[PDB]
């Protein structure tokens, strides 16, 4: 199984502009709990990622929610929509962490994948388990 | 394997009465994402649960996040800590969440398990997909 056919659902993505009750906002919409900030001269290039453990930490610190995302931001960690699912498996085990971000050879954004895509089904469990 | 075989430290409890931000103070230092709001008299027995999802709703609905966290909060769906980690995981399937509430057979909160415990080792994942 590649990465790309487990993938049935757009990413939440954003403007790398965005305040932080912005991301929020299309996180609680759509049940999902990673958000993809995207470039300025081109919103299918991932710049950065924000989790809703990083709105979490915000509200702990009393940062002011409608101020920018990107500080709270990192990295994404990616994988290709053509990479066997066990190497987006490998990745959220040995980077802890519960997405991977889907890009494609050209480097735009395919999708995001969860743990929770992974883990449930038969098939692909019995696939990683091996 | 067990639930309890999978519990890596104490679970972030708070009492009923706590409010938003002391629950989003406590996952943020623990480093989880579900807290159990415990009975103002038993701090033992859960009667709610928050997680880092409900204070995301939160946040994009502009609540008053030092307000109180129990309106906020989920009935605590929970697995018991003898119950093999195929019970956790099909609830966590079946309610569409991430974490399950793990108590022993007196009802007392034993631990969190979070589908991070589940779905990373192979052993585990093995027994996930033998079930």
């Amino acid at each position: 199984i590649r990465t790309s056919e487990l993938l049935k659902r757009p990413p939440v993505s954003l403007p790398e502009t965005a305040t932080i009750r912005e991301v929020a906002t299309e996180l609680a919409k759509n049940r999902v709990g990673l958000a993809v900030l995207t470039a300025r001269d081109n919103p299918k290039r991932p710049v950065a990622v924000v989790s809703e453990r990083d709105i979490l930490r915000a509200v702990a610190q009393r940062l002011d929610l409608d101020g920018p995302a990107m500080p709270i931001a990192n990295s994404p960690i990616t994988v290709l929509d053509t990479d066997p699912v066990h190497v987006a498996a490998e990745k959220m085990r040995r980077h802890n962490i519960r997405h991977v971000v889907v890009v494609n050879k050209n480097g735009e954004l395919v999708g995001v994948l969860s743990i929770r895509d992974l883990c449930f089904e038969r098939a692909i469990l019995l696939e990683l388990a091996t």
